[PDB]
């Protein structure tokens, strides 16, 4: 199963949760709205330790939910949970460390990593689709699909992460998620697997363009507003293709944009299911 760690043990392996970046000898690897993720070594195993940090009971709900989803969903396109720590007021989750971080950070070439080739971007999108398919095949809604939550192993295999907001059409009183990726219905309170498909369409736009879904110092601020400029023929997808590539052919790029535009239908019932998205991505290559 999973290993129950004492909090002081994860304190030692993370060097007191050193907030300096791993790029300069620290332990901090990334940051989210619900915690900070640190690098460590547990018994020669490189690990990722997410220290959670919303009500306290709510954080325990997402802590318990992540464990329950990870206990049942094991797949090569999902991250793996090794253990956790629950003693005290601090909640921690221990995962197998991902040598290439998040897709978001690699699209931005954070810490000097080389730009991703289009060929590898295609394989990453396919792997992320296979991960979403496995979760949907087991009746789980991710509710926070974004490039920051798509991680990459040593061979750049795509692995979905962060299942604290996952659920098994329904409404809720507490709207959660990253607004730049969320479907219109999810911003209103609906919980449905079609919202995951819409968020994946934004990721495909991030993969094509290399631009993050939101950039405050950018015009347009939201990547979705750029798609609208392409629909109205005021721009084309070739004008926004990531220039940090040299192997991107227009046919495959337009094919991925077609999947993205289908995923990004405002009406959820017009969006394809993840199985159709999977097949369209396989036919793209
Ligand atoms: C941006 C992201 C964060 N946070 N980074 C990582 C995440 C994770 C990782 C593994 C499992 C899980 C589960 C959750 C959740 N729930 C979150 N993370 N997680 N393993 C590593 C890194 C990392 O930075 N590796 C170094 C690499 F990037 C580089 C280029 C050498 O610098």
């Amino acid at each position: 199963r999973f290993h129950s760690f004492s909090f002081y043990e994860l304190k030692n392996v993370t060097n007191n949760f050193d907030e300096r970046p791993i790029s300069v000898g620290g332990n901090k690897m990334g940051e989210g709205g619900f915690g900070v993720v640190y690098k460590g070594y547990v018994n020669n195993t490189t690990v990722a330790v997410k220290k959670l940090a919303i009500t306290t009971e709510e954080l325990k709900q997402q802590f318990d939910q992540e464990i329950k989803v990870m206990a049942k969903c094991q797949h090569e396109n999902l991250v793996e949970l090794l253990g956790f720590s629950s003693d005290g007021d601090d909640l921690c989750l221990v995962y197998v460390y991902m040598p290439n971080g998040s897709l978001l950070d690699r699209l931005s070439c954070l810490d000097g990593t080389p730009p991703l080739s289009w060929h590898m971007r295609c394989k990453i999108a396919q792997g992320a689709a296979n991960g979403i398919n496995f979760l949907h095949e087991n009746h789980h809604i991710h509710r926070d699909i974004k490039s920051a939550n798509i991680l990459l192993d040593e061979a750049f295999t795509a692995k979905i992460s962060d299942f604290g907001l996952a659920r098994a059409t329904v409404m809720t009183s507490r709207i959660v998620g990253t607004t730049a990726y969320m479907a219109p219905e999810a911003l209103r309170g609906e919980i449905t697997p079609k919202s995951d498909i819409y968020s994946f369409g934004v990721v495909l736009l991030e993969i094509i363009t290399g631009l993050p879904a939101v950039d405050e110092h950018r015009e347009p601020q939201l990547l979705l507003d750029i798609k609208e400029e392409i629909e109205d023929e005021e721009k084309t997808i070739e004008d926004y293709i990531d220039k940090k590539m040299n192997d991107a052919d227009s046919t495959s790029v337009e094919a991925m944009y077609s999947v993205a535009s289908q995923c990004l239908h405002e009406k959820k019932n017009k969006r394809p299911d993840i199985k159709k998205v999977q097949q369209l991505l396989q036919e793209m290559t």
